[PDB]
């Protein structure tokens, strides 16, 4: 069998009145969750983000909900962010490059923004035991 779950992939951005101490700018979040009354950590191990090469620790980890990272900086990245899984078979992650952008080249200006991004993950044949944990996490069966 075949079954299906599904991500949302991320992010909010606050352009600051006043910019931190450090000069920073931006204020911004960045997320893996599932949809709504979906509990993704039922096959979620964690999820890793790589931040820019900038940052202090730039590779962060959540090991449990919420899967997100809460940062401050001076311009946007691309943001691998890799999904481990409850998987003792192959595929055990998924990488997905994710545009971590904070404006819109002022066209237009904004001073905030909010973006999500919908992933559908197909697993062929999971095992029994990461079956019953796609499922319990609300998966569809094909
Ligand atoms: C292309 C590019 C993109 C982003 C940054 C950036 O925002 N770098 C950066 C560098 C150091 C930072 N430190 C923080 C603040 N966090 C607060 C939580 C503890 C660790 C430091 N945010 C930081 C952000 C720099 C470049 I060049």
């Amino acid at each position: 069998c075949t079954v299906q779950v599904r991500l949302e992939l991320g992010h909010r951005a606050q352009l600051r009145k006043k910019p931190t101490t450090e000069g920073f700018t931006h204020d911004w979040m960045v997320f893996v969750r599932g949809p709504e009354q979906c509990d993704i950590q039922h096959f979620v191990e964690k999820v890793v983000f790589w931040l820019h090469d900038s940052f202090p620790k730039p590779r962060r980890v959540c090991k449990e909900p919420p899967y997100k990272v809460e940062e401050s900086g001076y311009a946007g990245f691309i943001m691998p962010i890799e999904v481990h899984f409850k998987n003792k078979e192959e595929p055990r992650k998924v990488c997905f490059t994710y545009d971590l952008f904070l404006n819109l080249e002022g066209n237009p200006p904004v001073n905030h923004l909010n973006h999500l991004r919908c992933e559908k993950l197909t697993f062929n044949n999971p095992t029994t035991e990461f079956r019953y944990k796609l499922l319990r996490a609300g998966g569809v069966m094909v």
